[PDB]
Order: C-alpha cells, then sequence, then structure tokens
RNA sequence: CGUGGUUGACACGCAGACCUCUUACAAGAGUGUCUAGGUGCCUUUGAGAGUUACUCUUUGCUCUCUUCGGAAGAACCCUUAGGGGUUCGUGCAUGGGCUUGCAUAGCAAGUCUUAGAAUGCGGGUACCGUACAGUGUUGAAAAACACUGUAAAUCUCUAAAAGAGACCA
C-alpha cells in the first residue's frame, strides 16, 4: 500500500486528506480515479504526455481510471460554437492522441467514456444527482467555482455555465470515482463534492489530487492557452513549430522561478525518460546527464548550463516524445482525417 | 372564432398579446394548452373546481389541455421532503380529485402528463432546451422568477430553483405549448419563454393566460394556502368543514374589497352553475337567486345582502360543487386509499 | 531613388521588404533573398419576355431593332483600295440650376445637362520592358533579338440566388 500511495501521490501537487487516500489504497484493490476533458480543440503537451504519465502512475498502482470526454460539457462552455458534430470529431481526436503518445489503454485499467452517452442512458440516475447538488448549495459558491471553465466570476456567466459545475459535481459520484485527480484549476468543484458530503452525510468522501499546471511558453504565461498557439506544443505540432516554439520560450539565465522551460523539464521529461541530457561540444563542458530536477536546477543556476544548450535538448526530447503521435496520424487514415477537420476549426474561447 | 376567442378569454384575467390569441384560434383548430401542477399535498379549491371551470371552457372552445403533474418539480421544492413515492400518491390523488370534480376527461382533449415520464423518455429533447434557455439568461432574471415557487427573491434559494425556473420554461417547448393558461405567480417564468423565443428568433411566441389568485378565507389573504388548513377550503373537506371555514372567512358588511367569499362566488359559484341563491325567510326578503356579480354586489353594498345569509348559501353551493369528490372519495377504494395517504403526509414549505 | 562606367554589361550610394542566426523579447547581424509599369483607346445603353422552393422585392443568368443610332478593340471572309461582310469584348454611383412648403439648408417632389466624363471606381483593349518553358540565332561566358502563354493561377466552382410573405407552424 504504501508503494502504491507514493505512486498516485507523485501524480498531484496537492492531496486532500492524504490519510484517506491512504486509507482508500488499503482497503479498495482498485480505486476509481478519472479525469474530465472537453474536446475543446487541438490537444496541447500537458493534456497529452502529463495526463498519460499520470494515468499511467494511477494504472501501475493498481487504480482503474475513467477518461471522461465531457461533450456536453465542451457545449456548455461553448466550444467549437456548441455544434456536438464537431465535438465528437475533436474527441475521437482526442482519443487516438492518448493511444498514440502511449496511454496504457490495452491494459485493461483506463475506459474513455462519453458524457452524453452515458447520462443519456442513465439520466434518471444522474439528473436527480445534479438537481439536489444544486439544492444543498447556495448560488455564489456556484458562480465561484466557474474557473472550471476557464472563466472568472465576474464574466457574463451563461446559466448554462451556472450549470456546468453541477453537473461536473454529479460526475463524481454518477461515476462513482474514490479519487478526482484533475487539475488545480478543476480544485473549487471538487472540493464542492465534499462539501455535499457533508449535507448527504455520506462517509465516504473523495480524494482530491490537484496536478501541477504546466506554464505557457512565454512569460507569466502560469498555464497554457490554446488561443496562443506560439505560447503551446500541441501534440501534433511539426518538429520544426516545436523547435521553433522552445527557441522562443522564455528562458531567462540563471533564473528558476518562472522559467516554463525547466517546468517542461522537471513534469514532462524527468517523469518521462528519467533522465535528461544535454549534448554539448567538449569546448562547452561535454554531454551532462541529469538524473533529478534538483540537479539541473542547481547547474542553470550556477550558469554552468546556459539556455543555448538547455533548449536544444529540451526540443530533442519532446521532438522524441511527440514523433509517435506524428506516425500515429501519419499513417492511420481515420486520425489522419480526424486531424485535418480537428485543425480546420476555429477555436472558440 | 370570436367565441371560441370570448370563451378562451374569459379563463385568465390577464392575456398578453389577445390579438396572437385571436390568430391563433383562427388558424389552429386544436390549440393545445398547458397548466402545472405540483402534487404539494392536499387540494384546495382553486387548484380542483377553478382549474376544473377553466379546462372544460377552453375544452368546450376545442383546445387541447395538457395538465402537467410536476413530480421533479415538486421535488426540486421539497414537497413531501423530495420523495418522488409520496409525490406519486399525491399526483395520482390530484387526478381522482380533478375526475370526481367533473373535469371532461371523458372528452378526449384533456391529457394528464407526467413530468418524470415525459422527461425520461425524451430527454435528448427536453434537456438542451434547458441548457439553451440557460445559456441565454443571466442569473438575476433567473432568480425574479421565483415566484413560481412560492418563494421570493431574498430567500436562500437552493440552485435547484434556479433549475426550477428553467425547467418550467423548457417545459413551454418540450410540451410544444401554444397557450400558457396558468395562475399570475407563473407570470414571470411564462415572460421568460416569451423572452427565449426573441433570442432564439421563434416567431409564434407562446400566448400568455394569466389567472385570478382565489384569496383565502383569512384577511388580506392574497392567495390560499396549504400550510394554513383554516384559510383553504380542501375538495375532500366534509361538509361541517366547509361550514365552519365559511363561518369564519373574513366577510365584513358592505365591504366588497378583499372580501373572499364574494370573490369565491364570482369565480366558483357563477361560473359553475351560472347562478346562485341566497334562501332568507319571508321576513328577512325571502329567497333570492342572482345571476351576475354586479347585483350581488350591489345589494350587498346596499346592505340589503348581509353577511349572515351570504355565507349559509355560499357553504350550501360549495357543499353542493364538492359533494362528488366526497362520494368518489368515499366509494372507490383506490382513491380513498390516496387520500388516507395523502392526509397522512405532513405538508412541507 | 542618386554616383561612376560616354553608351550596355558592370560596380558604389538610399530605402524598404523576405530568410537564418546571436535570445526571452528588445537589440544586432548577415548581398542569405526580393523591390520598375506606363502608354493611348472604349466603357451611364432603351423595354419586354424566359431563367425555383409557392407568391412578392432585389438581383444574377438567357431571347428580340436592341439611347445619345454601343460590337470600343480584336480577330476571321472576301475585296483593284477603299471597303464592306462574320464572331467576340457590350458597368456602377453622385451632381448642380430651375421649380413646390420649410426664415435658409436637410427634409417631401417634376424636366435638363443621351452621362456636363463632370467627378470617381471597375473592366476589355494594342504597343512597349519583366520573368519564365518552348523555337531559331549571334555568343567559349557574360550579353542581344523575332515569335509563342501568362502576369489577378483559376470558375456566379450558379445547381440561380439575398430578403418579405405563403405550404403553414
Amino acid at each position: 500500500p504504501e508503494e502504491k500511495f507514493k505512486i498516485v501521490r507523485s501524480v498531484g501537487e496537492e492531496c486532500i486528506q492524504e490519510d484517506e487516500l491512504l486509507n482508500l489504497l488499503t482497503k479498495k484493490p482498485e480505486p476509481v480515479c478519472y479525469d474530465g476533458f472537453e474536446p475543446s480543440g487541438r490537444m496541447h503537451i500537458a493534456q497529452g504526455v502529463m495526463k498519460t504519465i499520470s494515468v499511467n502512475k494511477l494504472t501501475s498502482a493498481g487504480c482503474r481510471v475513467k477518461i471522461w470526454i465531457a461533450d456536453w460539457f465542451a457545449k456548455l462552455n461553448n466550444k467549437m460554437g456548441g455544434d456536438l458534430k464537431k465535438i465528437e470529431t475533436v474527441g475521437r481526436y482526442l482519443i487516438e492522441i492518448w493511444k498514440a503518445v502511449g496511454m496504457d489503454v490495452e491494459g485493461g485499467k483506463v475506459e474513455f467514456l462519453w458524457s452524453s452517452k452515458e447520462i443519456n442512458a442513465r439520466a434518471d440516475e444522474y439528473w436527480p444527482l445534479v438537481l439536489d447538488i444544486a439544492q444543498k448549495n447556495n448560488l455564489k459558491r456556484i458562480i465561484r467555482c466557474s474557473q472550471i471553465m476557464g472563466r472568472s466570476e465576474q464574466d457574463e456567466l451563461t446559466a448554462a455555465q451556472i450549470f456546468y459545475p453541477c453537473m461536473q459535481c454529479a460526475d463524481i459520484f454518477f461515476l462513482k470515482a474514490d479519487i478526482c485527480q484533475l487539475g488545480m484549476d478543476q480544485r473549487k468543484v471538487n472540493v464542492l463534492a465534499r462539501e455535499y458530503c457533508d449535507d448527504i452525510k455520506r462517509k465516504n468522501k473523495p480524494i482530491i489530487l490537484s496536478h501541477h499546471m504546466l506554464p505557457g511558453l512565454q512569460q507569466g504565461q502560469e498555464k497554457m492557452s490554446k488561443s496562443d498557439p506560439s505560447s503551446s506544443v500541441f501534440m501534433e505540432d511539426e518538429e520544426a513549430e516545436v523547435n521553433v516554439k522552445i527557441k522562443k520560450a522564455y528562458c531567462p539565465p540563471k533564473v528558476v522561478e518562472g522559467n516554463p522551460c525547466l517546468e517542461y523539464i522537471k513534469y514532462l521529461i524527468l517523469p518521462w525518460f528519467n533522465e535528461f541530457t544535454v549534448e554539448r561540444s567538449a569546448d562547452n563542458g561535454g554531454n551532462k546527464t541529469f538524473k533529478s530536477y534538483e540537479e539541473l536546477i542547481a547547474d542553470y543556476e550556477s550558469g554552468e548550463l546556459h539556455p543555448a544548450d538547455l533548449k536544444p535538448a529540451l526540443s530533442k526530447s519532446l521532438n522524441k516524445i511527440l514523433e509517435p503521435v506524428r506516425e500515429h496520424f501519419r499513417k492511420d487514415s481515420n486520425a489522419k482525417e480526424l486531424l485535418k477537420r480537428v485543425k480546420a476549426y476555429r477555436v472558440t474561447k
């Protein structure tokens, strides 16, 4: 159990009630983890590789993982202008992406569940939960959750966006989930679920495992934005595109704070390869291999590792990571058509 | 058409866009009318007999009438504490009451539709309408509709009670409704549906027919309350209960304004029996039979008709109206059991 | 846009733009790459009929002499040399004066400037120079010329279409 605990706890940066997590792992052989994904356009790296890492860690720990393809949820936040057909193509594209990048789907522990299909099949189960969750929460509490949409409390919220936290909270119980492994931006809704548990006096509250939000490639971008293709590495970005984006990426020398390249290495490269190799000429200290983030940050702060050397190794590593996805979308005709259609779609806020 | 227009218009006190109503009657042979009824406990007189009068008027005018048994709508407002089983029992009790009092169900123009069964059967049609209606409407607008629940905008509104106006507005289109024949307290949500039509650019807006709210038997009670059994005549109230309630009813002499008994005569006795007879001794001017409300108010204000005579004749007329319901619930075992169970239930606000 | 090479090849000066790199931009660099269009000509053209949702408005596309009497220019038929014959190229908007009420102007309305070509845009034209692929040809290269097609790749790619009201909800 302690090994399982360490593995899962490594997935998220924040864990609410770690003791409950440990008890769950000891007592339940196959805990249920989920994450919810709006098919909101081209997938950037945090959705593909970081989520693959988290999910594979969870499955290796013995957990079952439900990937929630949030198609009506995409509509409610007006993605692709609310066209369910374009949403469905986007979701199929996303599923193909996770398959190609190395999601352990074949292990039989990962299930892709579509929100519309599942809720339609069992609406009698679902909507009562939505309605009650609303009933036990006052309005301001729901508005506070709007960040799950990438929207602020000051935004003119369409009342469908007041819906949105309600069904997302309901999903936790409809899916019978034990671990809420989601981004920090989902935290407010996840907490809501525990609050609801108090109102209904349900002892077994869901765990919250909040993941780090990978910053955007430009300065001061706490999170990647699909609206700026230049700040974000997309799963199907060509090697030249990746190289250019990384080259332009913010990376002041000897400054670790807010250096998005370093977080890319920390959260993407090291968790994937377990090591990071910087290839340099003999005059430049030669090749150096880093097995921990601490070594990288130490040499970077000292100035032994200069951004000019850091970024090329970085780009090479991401290109290696992304090559299987490019190959899949090049070889598989259905994935190729899905990607063509997705790239043809205008991204809506 | 003009005869049909007069008949229908006589049903509601307010009619929005009367001209649209006239065109509707001229163009569509069978206009579809609805009203929604929360199975919220014992049926007080205005829910049974006045609605029978209105519905029979509409059907006599050739309209189709859908009686909406709003059981999820009942749950959302915590009626009977939100238990669908007591809600269903109450709804069956209401249907039995409407059958017994003389609802023209045999005519084939009145359809009792359950919110649960209908919405569950066609959720794909229903819930998108709810979601879009919410999407177009800002939150303050939804809260303003809370009166449809018997709740104020200052009440701690459960977010289910923000659901409630949206679901009710959606009902209008889900039922494909042409005439919203409902109480004045529904007006705000009814108007919402017309506003929605502008937003979706739907030319054919639903006609809005708002009924008078029958006052409670006590002074200053603009509407009957199920929380005060003494102020409300229940359809199954025994003759003695009716007599006592009418005796205690507010009825100052020569004062017409705010006099409930006169309102019952105007809205229940005349529309039912087309006349009302006050039986008096020869020394008290003998029996007098009134064919119109103007005669009633004139003689009452003059003081020729004293409350001591008005109340007995009034109670006699209500007892005559209610006797079929008492007989039904006495003879039919299923109705008898339903009434027993309903009377056993605590009314929740 | 200038300097020299009289001339041209060919060099210097000016400016910009594209491509890579020194990164985080900024900043900087690099001949790494790109930078002549004009000329003159025609062009307000009546009215009707046919051309899809049903009808109406606005068009677009087709059939008759086809506003100043539009085949402008092109090309083909012949033709003594002046010509004719044949096919095609056949667009949109405003004015200001006078005149009816408005202190005057807008605002509501009538003829006139075939259209004040008067003012604009658009398009079709033949010549020049651009490059390119072909062809001949002078040239060891560079450089030079006759012709061929273009310079906006290209086509309502309409399945006529935009609105209003009907079938009627």
